[PDB]
């Protein structure tokens, strides 16, 4: 109901305008240039040409640590990853293309004046990752865009996807249609004397508890079992970044939990080093300290909180995140 929902007030979607006019450099392999896109640009276009071709936008959302952002400025999760969410319905495979499209003519509109463009050939120079889903349960596509920059730009065109898991703090979406549709129509910049009413959801439940975590910098969830393998590294995130469990003496048991996923969902230790090293990657780049402490951190919950039946579990993951931090010491 309306617990989980907010109005924003006008320091909030201040932030947000900026956030959505920001200009962001996408970087190009190859003989390519960086294309300088703003998410505000590329939303109006990609929503233009998919209710254009047929599919109902439903509703734009800004989610991620930049949602964070908006509703707290310099909370301490970062402002790296920009992600946009489009609820659409992808009935059929033609969805599926016609969305990919639509994404790769929104970036030929950023594109300046040889080069030869096509679709294949937008998706090599800027499409860092595109991942797809396509089942009864899930169905869901995802485009991000070069992260060399630094930032990392992510476009999710939800139909139907069960509830992932996150805590408070990175559970907040914003719903941009009210600014999206004061961008089409307003005659004047937007201002604290006219501006549109904002609304912001927190997917963890209550918004007020949630924004409360975010802002006296909490770990909190209300929904434990649906944690899965990935749990243990959002966790570690949060703890580096000097986020500390709102709830003592629950700690322990979530911790041992979470290692306890992490090690059903990555049973091979070289599944483990490349899910760990493209996290190193996607999250703390040009931030080598950041990565030994990440991997400290990571080192302390696996070290207390591993039970004495996968001793070799915990030995095994410990030699890794000790190999892992050594090699960032010996560059
Ligand atoms: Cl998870």
């Amino acid at each position: 109901d309306s617990e989980s929902f907010s109005v924003l007030n006008w320091d909030q979607v201040s932030r947000l305008h900026e956030v959505l006019t920001e200009v962001v450099p996408i970087h190009g392999r190859g003989n390519f240039p960086t294309l300088e896109i703003t998410l505000k640009d590329i939303v109006q276009t990609v929503r233009g040409r998919l209710e254009e071709a047929g599919i109902n936008v439903q509703d734009v959302r800004l989610n991620g640590s930049a949602a964070g952002h908006v509703l707290v400025k310099d909370n301490g999760l970062g402002c790296k990853d920009l992600d946009l969410i489009f609820h659409v319905a992808l009935p059929t495979e033609a969805e599926f293309q016609l969305v990919r499209d639509v994404v790769l003519c929104s970036l030929l509109n950023f594109l300046p004046e040889k080069l030869k463009i096509s679709p294949v050939t937008l998706k090599e120079a800027y499409v860092q990752k595109l991942v797809k889903v396509c089942t009864d349960t899930d169905r869901w596509s995802l485009i991000s865009l070069s992260n060399k920059n630094g930032r990392n730009v992510e476009l999710k065109f939800v139909d139907s996807i069960r509830r992932q898991f996150e805590f408070s703090v990175d559970s907040f979406q914003i719903i941009l249609d009210s600014l999206l549709f004061f961008y089409d129509c307003s005659g004047n910049p937007i201002s604290e004397h006219f501006h549109p009413t904002v609304i912001g959801e927190s997917m963890y439940g209550d918004f007020e508890e949630a924004f409360d975590h975010l802002q006296n910098r909490l770990i909190a969830t209300k929904n434990p079992e649906e944690i899965r393998g990935g749990g243990l590294l959002k966790y570690s995130n949060l703890l580096v970044r000097d986020f500390r469990p709102a709830d003592q003496e629950e700690i322990k048991t979530l911790e041992r939990y979470m290692c306890s996923r992490f090690f059903i969902d990555f049973p091979d230790i070289l599944e483990q080093q490349r899910k760990l090293e493209t996290y190193l990657q996607n999250h703390f780049s040009d931030e080598e300290r950041s990565k030994y402490d990440y991997l400290m951190i990571l080192r302390r919950v696996v070290n207390e909180s591993t039970v004495c039946l996968m001793g070799h579990e915990r030995r095994q993951t410990l030699n890794l995140i000790s190999l892992l931090a050594l090699r960032v010491l010996a560059e």
